[PDB]
């Protein structure tokens, strides 16, 4: 395996022939004014300590990213990757005043990249020919940006690129996941100061394929590249380290149909439709015990707890150093989750009620047991993930908080944190 760079004569015809959906707009093609405002916003957020390495899971392993990151985008939006959900520090679409000015900048950067993306996609459809405009507009409607930083001088040893001799990797071969289908990706690259080892490169290869030589594109200060259409799906990309530190801003159309605050709040209101709601107290009484309704309730119970609450607090309130935006949302989701704990408790009581014909009972058990089985298995993995050896080495203001967590004697919670006792009883009844 080999790789092509601008020094190779075949590079330009390999790009033109087999990467027409990869666009490169060099720093000369965007306003100088913008350059300073964006690069100052990078340095500002870095100086304020807003960028964090993420505690991430790959194939059962807990690892921190080589890159320090922050997610900026629409209020209430989330982006999930490698089992970690990032919550946006929001930008001012229709928080300290300095940090808010950097988010405003990256929304301005977002607006410009959106325009450049629509134009590039309109040109490619023209060459393809030589409605669909609704598709182009939505595949360019970036709703988040994931900022990145890495100082390669701080790493003791970087992985060599394993297939084409591209040298040191900062980020390994991967796809950007959980994007809207065939949506574009726009990256602003900011370097602070065979292929050249000192200059940063983005690498590209065809999925499954290490025989076709891969492209290594140099990225100078303020260069922008665009992955269009299905490029992100059909190709892998990586980041090859240079000598200097580098920032990047990767603008994406996150697929957030189950990943906005509005969505999860409405799911919670849907679960609580089965609850008598005159007054918020400890005696939760349900309106229906139809198995489908209960199943839906316990499934929403698991979604808010694990996809939202435990994801959020696993990051140890790292958003505090940037925004307060999620503090009230997160306290309200926890109060709704608390009511659902009372729902589960209520259901448990009904299964124990003398005078419940066993086949009405067995229909109830068959509808909820998968959810509570999943609830305990995921609680063990989240409790372990919060107390792994790699997680205790973190600072005290980024340490993972395993929340919600209560002790076996806490009288405010109607059910214990560990449900194996409970779980094992219900399947005992279902076969007896
Ligand atoms: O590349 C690495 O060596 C690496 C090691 C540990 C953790 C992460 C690593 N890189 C990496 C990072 Cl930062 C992001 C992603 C990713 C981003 C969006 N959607 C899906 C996956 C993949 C990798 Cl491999
Ligand atoms: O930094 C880049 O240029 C690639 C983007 C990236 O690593 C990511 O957003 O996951
Ligand atoms: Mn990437």
């Amino acid at each position: 395996g080999s790789h092509m760079t601008p020094k190779d004569d075949e590079f330009y015809q390999q790009w033109q022939l087999k990467y027409p959906k990869l666009i490169l707009r060099e720093a000369s093609s965007v306003s100088e004014e913008l350059h300073k405002e964006v690069q100052e916003a990078f340095l500002t957020l870095h100086k304020h300590g807003c960028l964090f390495r993420d505690l991430v899971r790959i194939q059962g392993k807990d690892l921190l990213t080589p890159v320090s990151r922050i997610l900026i985008g629409n209020p209430g939006c989330t982006y999930k990757y490698l089992n970690t959900r990032l919550f946006t520090v929001p930008w001012p679409v229709k928080t300290e005043a300095e940090i808010a000015a950097a988010c405003e900048t990256f929304l301005k950067l977002n607006d410009y990249l959106q325009i450049e993306t629509i134009q590039a996609l309109e040109e490619l459809a023209a060459k393809e020919k030589a409605q669909d405009e609704v598709d182009i507009k939505s595949r360019a409607a970036y709703n988040v940006t994931l900022l990145n930083f890495m100082d390669p001088q701080k790493m003791p040893y970087l992985k060599e690129e394993p297939y084409f001799g591209m040298g040191k990797m900062a980020v390994s071969w991967h796809h950007d996941e959980n994007l809207v289908d065939r949506s574009a990706v726009a990256v602003y690259s900011y370097s602070c100061e065979g292929r050249d080892p000192d200059i940063w490169h983005v690498g590209f290869k065809i999925s499954w394929d290490i025989e076709t030589p891969g492209l290594a594109i140099p990225l100078h200060q303020g260069d922008c590249y665009f992955m269009l259409d299905d490029l992100n799906a059909t190709h892998q990309h990586c980041v090859l380290a240079g000598s200097q530190p580098r920032f990047s801003s990767t603008h994406r159309v996150a697929e957030c149909s189950t990943g906005t605050l509005d969505y999860i709040l409405q799911r919670c209101q849907l679960a609580l439709q089965n609850v008598c709601d005159d007054v918020d107290n400890d005696d939760v009484s349900l309106k229906s015990f139809e198995p489908a309704v209960l199943k839906q309730g316990e499934e929403i119970h698991n979604e808010v707890e694990f996809e939202w609450l435990r994801q959020f607090w696993f990051q140890g309130n790292r958003y505090r150093k940037c925004t307060d935006w999620w503090c009230q949302p997160m306290a309200q989701l926890e109060a709704l989750w608390k009511k659902m704990e009372g729902v589960t408790n209520a259901v448990l009581h009904e299964v124990k009620r003398e005078g419940l014909p066993v086949e009405q009972r067995n229909e109830i058990l068959t509808a909820i047991l998968a959810s509570l089985t999943a609830r305990q298995n995921l609680r063990r993995e989240w409790h372990a993930r919060c107390q792994s050896r790699i997680a205790r080495t973190l600072p005290a203001d980024q340490k993972p908080e395993c929340r919600p967590y209560w002790e076996k004697d806490d009288a405010s919670m109607p059910l214990p944190f560990d449900l194996t006792d409970i779980v094992s009883e219900l399947r005992g009844q279902l076969l007896e």
